[PDB]
């Protein structure tokens, strides 16, 4: 479902060399988030690809995408518009006012999301506070799919992702969720961070984090893949804890 220039570029909200995020309007009817590319950033085909599979997957937790502008000029990707930035930022401000049944009432949102792609046998190579999004009321959807801090042991040394490679990045994020948006492994050098975790150093327990929460966080940070859960199981797991304390 390719789109033409029926979009009204209003503002920008996110930089980096691979797409400037541009809030605009299509048909004026819907609010959207338009991510443009550049000029040398990615092949036509190259980018055609990823776009093709993002239209394949669809879940009330994954940022729904709208149309595309292969119609020459700034070839961009137009997704719906999440009314509340990225979990990251959203977690920064608003800080405090967050209760626990809710911080947990997001994690699953991410999770639900990730079990799908987990099964969609799709490896989101960057699951983080900074990639997920907040929208139509506490509802949390994931995007930018298709940073050693969030990586796992088999990504530093090998770069051997495996869906379970994420399960960890899902952890670090989780951490964030709870530590209301704090950078994990700060007073630490990437070229240090590793060691710390290499020995066996996990992120301290963020206050809001519960005793049974920290149980998972580590299930996410188990050193060996094989013994790290599966998003599929996690969902059942977080479903449990979301039921009590």
């Amino acid at each position: 479902v390719i789109d033409p220039s029926e979009l009204t570029f209003v503002q920008e909200i996110g930089s980096g060399q691979f797409g400037l995020v541009h809030l605009g309007y299509w048909l004026n009817k819907d609010k959207v988030a338009i991510k443009t590319i550049r000029e040398g950033a990615m092949s036509e085909e190259d980018f055609i690809e990823e776009a093709e599979v993002m239209m394949k997957l669809s879940h009330p937790k994954l940022v729904q995408l709208y149309g595309v502008c292969l119609e020459q000029a700034p070839i961009c990707l137009v997704f719906e518009f999440m009314e509340h930035g990225c979990l990251s930022d959203y977690l920064r401000t608003q800080r405090g006012l967050f209760a626990a049944e809710t911080l947990l009432g997001m994690c699953l949102d991410v999770c639900e999301g990730m079990a799908y792609l987990e099964e969609a046998c799709v490896i989101h190579r960057d699951l983080a506070a900074r990639n997920c999004l907040v929208g139509e009321n506490q509802v949390i959807k994931v995007s930018d799919f298709g940073p050693v801090k969030w990586a796992s042991p088999e990504v530093f040394s090998f770069s051997r992702y495996s869906s379970k490679s994420d399960v960890w990045s899902f952890g670090v994020l989780m951490w964030e969720v709870f530590s209301e948006g704090k950078i994990p492994y700060e007073n630490r050098s990437n070229s240090e961070v590793v060691e710390d975790i290499s020995t066996g150093f996990r992120l301290y327990k963020p206050r809001l984090a519960s005793t049974h929460v920290y149980q998972i966080m580590n299930h996410c940070w188990k050193e060996r893949p094989e013994d790290r859960p599966a998003f599929s199981r996690l969902l059942r797991q977080l479903a449990e804890i979301a039921e009590s304390g």
